[PDB]
């Protein structure tokens, strides 16, 4: 297996549909051993998790909860044994208020809800590496999961404000992670076909911004040189992987585009 | 003059090095009527302000406060005549907890002071541009003050981070701006000697933080082929000055860069 | 005027089309002693510049010929009078052969081909700056006309990698310049309908590559929250006078967009 | 093995300190089958081959012969035997004339220098992909071998040139190589002490070049987050094999870092 021996902490499962649902699974066939955090419904995560591969202890962890993120190095200790350390930590946590996102004008937005946001989205990148890097090793690997925000778009408003945070967050986590031996980088993927998304589509955040995530999403089949199936997540799912393993040894506080190389194209 | 005729708005003076202090400077140079935000120490604004080479009304503004904002363009019309609007806005508008810039380890800034500095730094761009675009003339133009984010650096951490979410912000004000045929842009500027950043090179967040942002400020002048003279915000203010003219009428969500060339060196 | 006083050579007229043409007129308008360079048919540009708001020698310049850059200085001063120097340079000068562009596939432009083309578009604008830089002034500047090949597009083929080249060439030409007390920097304008662009648009490259060029085109004022009309080159024109003026004093070995601002926004 | 079972072309062997011997080493590690491209040198180059974990057929390849790229797929099936597919072509190909790099001024580089090194160092990339895509199988991989060109550098001018050209060649390729179900990407690496690096050190390009370019490699150890050995290419090695695996298979047109991180941080 790609991840045989690695001991791999996995955040953001939530849905079948989950990107991290698919970490793990992908992570678990490559022979992983995972310990998974879960936020607020974790009857549903434990649930969820039954159908994964393997069995992985859940722990339960709100990024915007200061004592889930003091007690989070213990507990995961405590799931792995003592005496044993982490060697992946993934991020594929995200979340912006409806005011931040869809319909609603862009200059609408509250800062109370942008700052929920960011917090969520992109500050818990370094709260998390603060965390568990006292218990990773050296050679490890924290990903996390970002959306292309080098130009803005229409819809994703905040959010993309969000992710142009987090690839600046993941920059100073390299610093901090390389004193470590750890490397830190985000995975740029094309559009995923999740259940909020596909509920933004159906209009869930207005008529106006899913005609426009219809239209945005279609446009990375047509750029992507390889194309991009956006109802899987497995090409996502191995490039997180590929940078949880030893074969990405030289490369930290960078961004890796799981995007079929829709970026890379102007038409 | 380059601005003759044109009505422009200009925020963040606190001193006589502000970097606004210059751009004021030289858009009144360039026949433009300005009208002056200040922020707390409003007294010391307009004492500093009675130095420029002409008069120019001075309204409070507190760009975290709701009311301000929203009584922004009545005061605004109430000084340049009603049936008046502005051709230019220029945001120079920054801050920072300590914990968030200097020798304190970038996982130690708590997020409510993040927070406080993206809100000021970055979200800010936004809520002013909301506020002035309804009294902004077509052909018109935002500028903001930015500083390279693209790649981490020592000591500047949680504000590489707010200006990074600021080149975000701007791709956005961007759209909504050209609703009203304004155009919004901003200017990523080499290091300037102000009172804040003599003080921090001095030892005032640290001696470790002031002898690495004593050399990141060296390393400019060796970069730029033009050279790059820290104790000179003249190239910089007249940069400003470009994009609140008619010269540069295609281009906006952009940053043009005034730092001698130094970002397009690598040694 | 914004250029007043400035002797400004200006490169690439072929037809009252040409972006050359326009940057000419603009810096008329502002005050500009050009002095004008053409290639091949310089009975046609003689009587093309004839319709200029003011007369301005015409030199011959072949930049594969190596005897007409060494002559070029020699030839520049005899036309502006001894012991007076230049203050701008325009290189707007641009060659592909069809198998580099077009219908014809990617794989399929011989090297001899992409060679001519590099030597025109890309090689030149350093050939024209060794030979102008010693008869420059401090404060001078050299402006090359760049269309943004940051990502590959339909049709554009070869003439992309060329762009690609000349963006490097800017880079190192300003290291050179600077020594002079000169900027170089480059436009990336958006798509302008000129007589070539417009057969290439008709089918003269093929239909294949015209209706990529014609979609291509279109997206450009879709993206551009200022608008794009590419019968209009009046802004980039407008633009290039900006980089030769006083008033971008600290940009070099840089990029400046004048494209609307498509460049900025994905959807 | 990461590579089990699969045939790939690996091109770029001059002596034990090439980047394709570490390259070659790791794949046959990694369970490939592998043909080998040489140019000029042969009887060395067999003899520096013996060195590898394993035997693999040399075949002879000057990227300007045009006979030689006609009759590469057939002398490669021919190797490889009849029915049996490439499933990976590695490009490790660079060469620009002293005129070009080293001491010499920029300016005094001849373009008959300077196009021999882009044939060689940047279409070839193409030339390359055209000859082997058709007898490349679906899932396949080409990756080419990069040194970011985005900013300007002392002493390593054309090439600078001819690898921002290469970055150009490559997004067009992964246009043609999609239609072929494969991959096309680069490995921009940090600085490798080979054998023609060290000498240039050693003065070989002249005095101020070999200080710069000293100087210009210390800086990556001094950036990188997880620091960067230039007497290791291993690293490099490794990351060609993650692009050559099925491990990034949503990754194409694109750049991966195998530099340290260096070039995600300013200082
Ligand atoms: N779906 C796409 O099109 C797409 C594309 C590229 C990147 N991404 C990114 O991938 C990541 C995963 O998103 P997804 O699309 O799989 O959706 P998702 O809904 O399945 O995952 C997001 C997760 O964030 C968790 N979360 C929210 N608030 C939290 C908090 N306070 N503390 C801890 N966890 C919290 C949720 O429980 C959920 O598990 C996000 O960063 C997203 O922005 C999504
Ligand atoms: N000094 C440099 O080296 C440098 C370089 C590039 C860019 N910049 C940027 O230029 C801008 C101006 O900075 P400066 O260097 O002239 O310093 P400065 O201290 O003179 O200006 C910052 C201004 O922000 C104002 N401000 C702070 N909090 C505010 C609030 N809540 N509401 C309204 N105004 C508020 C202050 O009153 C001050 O006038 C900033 O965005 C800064 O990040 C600075
Ligand atoms: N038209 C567009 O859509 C567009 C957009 C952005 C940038 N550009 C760029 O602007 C520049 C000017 O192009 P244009 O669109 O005005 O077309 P153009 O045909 O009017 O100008 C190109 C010029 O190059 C000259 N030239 C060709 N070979 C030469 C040689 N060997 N020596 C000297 N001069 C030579 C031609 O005489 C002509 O004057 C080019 O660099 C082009 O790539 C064009
Ligand atoms: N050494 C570094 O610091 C470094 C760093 C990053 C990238 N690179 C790149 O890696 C690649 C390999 O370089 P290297 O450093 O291992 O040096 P190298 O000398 O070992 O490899 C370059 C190869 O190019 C071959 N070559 C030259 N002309 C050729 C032609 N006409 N046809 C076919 N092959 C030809 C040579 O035989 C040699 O095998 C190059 O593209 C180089 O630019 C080098
Ligand atoms: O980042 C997300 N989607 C990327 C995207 C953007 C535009 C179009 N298509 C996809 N989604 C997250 C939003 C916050 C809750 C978790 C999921
Ligand atoms: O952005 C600022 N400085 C840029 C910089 C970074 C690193 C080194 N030298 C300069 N300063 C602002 C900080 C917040 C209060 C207003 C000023
Ligand atoms: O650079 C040019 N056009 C840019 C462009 C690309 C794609 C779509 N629309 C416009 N044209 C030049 C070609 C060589 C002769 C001079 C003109
Ligand atoms: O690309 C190469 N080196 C990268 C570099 C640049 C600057 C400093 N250190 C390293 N070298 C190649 C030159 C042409 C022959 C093959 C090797």
């Amino acid at each position: 297996g790609l991840l045989d021996g690695k001991r791999i902490l996995v955040s953001g499962i939530i849905t079948d549909s989950s990107i991290a649902f698919h970490i793990a699974r992908v992570a678990q066939e490559q022979g992983a051993q995972l310990v998974l955090t879960g936020f607020d419904r974790l009857r549903l995560i434990q649930r969820i998790t039954d159908r994964l591969p393997a069995k992985a202890p859940l722990l339960e962890l709100d990024v915007q909860n200061e004592e889930h993120l003091a007690s989070l190095a213990g507990r995961v200790t405590e799931a792995i044994g003592a005496g044993n350390k982490l060697d992946g930590v993934v991020h594929s946590i995200g979340f912006m208020p409806q005011t931040g996102m869809g319909i609603n004008p862009f200059f609408d937005a509250p800062y109370a809800d942008v700052s929920k946001g960011i917090h969520i989205s992109a500050y818990s990148y370094a709260s998390m590496a603060k965390a568990l890097l006292p218990i990773m090793n050296p050679g490890g690997s924290i990903v996390g999961m970002d959306f292309d925000p080098s130009r803005a778009m229409p819809a994703y408003n905040w959010m993309t404000v969000a992710k142009s945070a987090l690839e600046s967050v993941n920059r100073f986590v390299a610093r901090e992670a390389g004193k470590y031996g750890v490397r830190s980088n985000l995975v740029a993927a094309g559009p995923i076909r999740t259940l909020a998304m596909s509920a933004i589509v159906g209009g869930a955040l207005g008529e106006e911004a899913g005609a426009q995530i219809q239209l945005l999403e279609e446009g990375w089949d047509q750029r992507a040189p390889i194309g991009w199936n956006m109802k899987d997540a497995t090409p996502v799912a191995k490039t997180v992987c590929a940078l949880l393993s030893d074969w990405l040894p030289a490369t930290t506080g960078d961004i890796i585009y799981a995007d079929g190389g829709a970026h890379t194209q102007l038409l």
